[PDB]
């Protein structure tokens, strides 16, 4: 029942209900000749809905935000997004409008206004140093280290044991570490490392993008990224 690729189109956006309280929120885009699922993560806080992650760009977001309202019809206050790169950070001006607070780390903030992509408005402070975690919200930021980009985030989530990863993280049926033009190949194993020694009790692991499953995913993760370096 996960949505896949074939099951959305481009512009819709589904939403996954994975526990009380926590939705991945899944859209696809066209990118690199391909056509990608994508995940991302929404958490209740009272009558209130933080948000992980943009759609990928305008149209999605806005449509995120659109089935947000008729599903769930809780008001979306903040959105993080976990790193710099244009499908996590782009909607960022569609939440703005919609009147949502935009957070990321400073580095997510100084990389993506270097590459031309949209920046948001807040900085988490706290996050500067591998293994720092810190509250926000109802869930935990955890920064593991450089992995599939140098200021990916991972999200935690201690009312549900739900881990959610970003592109950090591959899903089981992944055979590559993906697009890794920005990744640190030396870095992402002893970091998948700190994300597995953090959260021992993790029940259900979301992947950036693909299927929901344990922490199998990072045992898999790190052994895809082992293999990949040697
Ligand atoms: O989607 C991405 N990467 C995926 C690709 C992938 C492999 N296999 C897949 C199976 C399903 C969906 C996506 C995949 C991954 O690295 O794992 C992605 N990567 C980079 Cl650097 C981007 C840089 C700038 C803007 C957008 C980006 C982006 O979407
Ligand atoms: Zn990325």
């Amino acid at each position: 029942e996960y949505p896949t690729v074939n099951e959305i189109p481009v512009g819709e956006v589904r939403l996954y209900q994975i526990a009380d309280g926590v939705w991945s929120h899944i859209a696809t885009q066209s990118f690199d000749g391909a056509v990608y699922p994508s995940n991302g993560l929404i958490v209740r806080d009272g009558d209130e809905l933080l948000l992980i992650d943009t759609a990928w760009g305008a149209k999605n977001t806005a449509a995120l935000l659109a089935e947000i309202e008729k599903q769930i019809g809780l008001p979306v206050t903040r959105a993080v997004s976990t790193h710099f790169h244009d499908d996590r950070v782009g909607g960022v001006d569609v939440l703005r409008k919609a009147g949502v607070a935009t957070y990321a780390s400073p580095s997510t903030r100084r990389l993506a206004e270097a590459e031309g992509n949209e920046i948001p408005t807040h900085s988490l402070e706290g996050l500067s140093s591998s293994g720092d975690a810190v509250r926000f919200g109802p869930v935990e930021l955890f920064y593991p280290g450089a992995a599939h980009s140098t200021d990916n985030l991972v999200v935690y989530v201690p009312s549900a044991n739900v881990l959610y990863g970003g592109x950090a993280v591959l899903a089981l049926s992944r055979t590559s570490a993906g697009n890794v033009a920005d990744a640190d190949l030396a870095e992402w194993p002893t970091s998948v490392e700190r994300i597995q020694k953090h959260y021992p009790e993790a029940e259900v692991v979301i992947p950036g993008h693909g299927l929901p499953g344990g922490l199998d995913l990072l045992q898999h993760t790190a052994n895809v990224v082992t293999a990949h370096k040697n």
